[PDB]
């Protein structure tokens, strides 16, 4: 199973009304030196509306991108005009860093379709597409309230998984920041937990193929035995993780949004 989409299938299809296109480009954090708004506003795909990701993490919390309430995002989601049961196309800048937590998102929130765009943004331009420039005003979309929480662990169901090993608990961070103590467990990252840096399922804006996305896992101590969970800590990337899982069709993967009430 693929859930990417090429650009020249896009492209073929960018006034396809059954489709709207979702553009989820952001910042790496320690990057405040950036405006992903604006850029959005320079360019961007034709129809895209702005998913900002940063503004719609639930600022209750003291951790970092953290999933917001049902009806927050029902409101956002609607005045940003994005309609609940159309097939949304979702992409970020090509480094495929943030498309998979905005993909997830909208499938966690009740949008049934949901792909993302292969190479991003990068291979849009590539391909050689024009952008449009200029804020998206589209009118209100239907979308109200739904979740499904079987996408989410608890901090105590992490709990146990953690403790009798029944469930493998995985680390997208990279290496580097996997065993350093730069965030905020045991040297930064939960006990047990088995590192993956997202960065090696990535193959230039989109994931690599089943076999070496099989093959990054077997060499990185994960069985498709027991269920996986997928906690957050570079703030976002997680979601890379689960997709590149949910491409080779592994079942029930949750992502562990990180240690918050509720």
């Amino acid at each position: 199973t693929t859930w990417f989409v090429g650009a020249d299938w896009l492209a073929e299809h960018i006034d396809d009304p059954e489709i709207q296109i979702i553009d989820a480009r952001m910042a790496s954090p320690g990057q405040e030196d950036r405006n992903v708004a604006q850029e959005y506003l320079n360019g961007h795909i034709p129809g895209a509306v702005f998913f900002d990701i940063e503004a719609l993490s639930d600022h209750t919390s003291p951790l970092p991108h953290m999933l917001p309430r049902p009806e927050t995002f029902a409101v956002a989601m609607r005045e940003l005009g994005v309609n609940q049961d159309k097939h949304l196309i979702v992409y970020d800048e090509g480094n495929l860093f943030s498309a998979p937590r905005a993909w997830w998102m909208l499938r966690t929130f009740g949008v049934e379709k949901v792909s993302i765009l292969g190479g991003g943004l990068a291979g849009w331009q590539r391909d050689d597409l024009l952008l449009e420039e200029g804020a998206v005003e589209l009118p209100e979309g239907e979308f109200n309230a739904a979740f499904n929480p079987e996408a989410v662990v608890k901090v105590t169901d992490v709990l146990l998984a953690s403790h009798e090993n029944t469930a493998q608990i995985i680390d997208a961070r990279p290496a580097a920041r996997f065993n350093a103590e730069v965030d905020e467990l045991r040297r930064g990252h939960i006990p047990g937990a088995l590192n993956v840096p997202w960065t090696e399922l990535v193959r230039e804006g989109e994931l690599k193929t089943t076999d070496e996305l099989d093959a990054i896992f077997f060499g990185r101590g994960v069985s498709y035995d027991k269920p996986i969970i997928v906690s957050c800590g570079s703030g976002v990337t997680a979601a890379v993780v689960l997709l590149a899982l949910a491409t080779l069709d592994v079942p029930n993967v949750k992502l562990y949004d990180g240690a918050w009430s509720e």
